[PDB]
């Protein structure tokens, strides 16, 4: 089935609590296992102990950043960027994860979960999949952005992993 992990997530140093996400591996395999495998920590790399660098409300909250966490760096588990496997998966509404981009096959391991419907990065960005729970923790996060992406607090994925 497909995977289903997990970001446990703090504001200087304040747990939020967690967010618990599926990973739409049946549509984008490769994808998901990019994103499965930064939240086990597996190759040595990932999320766990990086920031959610940009956050606008809103519109959506923005982490992955593990390099430089500010939205310059990450990488994929592949190399430095990898392909748009496909663009099958919408932008649907609150709670849809998908890959960032710095144009056509740029990802590399920066995400974006969506608070509203996205719609207009269809077709641009890779749908990988969506919040099974803890939206009420994605708005938390959300609390703390602002138009400009900053935030007004560290964000912090202070753990992460997989469930199933
Ligand atoms: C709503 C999300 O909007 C965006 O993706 C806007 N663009 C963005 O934040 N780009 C940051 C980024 C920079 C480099 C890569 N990758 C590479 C170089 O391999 C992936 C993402
Ligand atoms: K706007
Ligand atoms: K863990």
């Amino acid at each position: 089935g497909n995977p289903l992990v997990y970001l446990d997530v703090d504001a200087n140093g304040k747990p939020l609590g967690r967010v618990v996400l599926e990973l739409k591996a049946d549509v984008v395999p490769k994808t998901a296992e990019n994103f499965r495998a930064l939240c086990t920590g597996e190759k040595g790399f990932g999320y766990k102990g990086s920031t959610f660098h940009r956050v606008i409300p809103s519109f959506m909250c923005q982490a992955g950043d593990f390099t430089n966490h500010n939205g310059t760096g990450g990488k994929s588990i592949y190399g430095s960027r990898f392909p748009d496997e496909n663009f099958t998966l919408k932008h649907v509404g609150p709670g849809v994860l998908s890959m960032a981009n710095a144009g056509p096959n740029t990802n590399g391991s920066q995400f974006f979960i969506c608070t509203i419907k996205t719609d207009w990065l269809d077709g641009k960005h890779v749908v990988f999949g969506h919040v099974i729970e803890g939206m009420d923790v994605v708005k938390k996060i959300e609390s703390f952005g602002s138009k400009s992406g900053r935030t007004s607090k560290k964000i912090v994925i202070t753990d992460c992993g997989q469930l199933s």
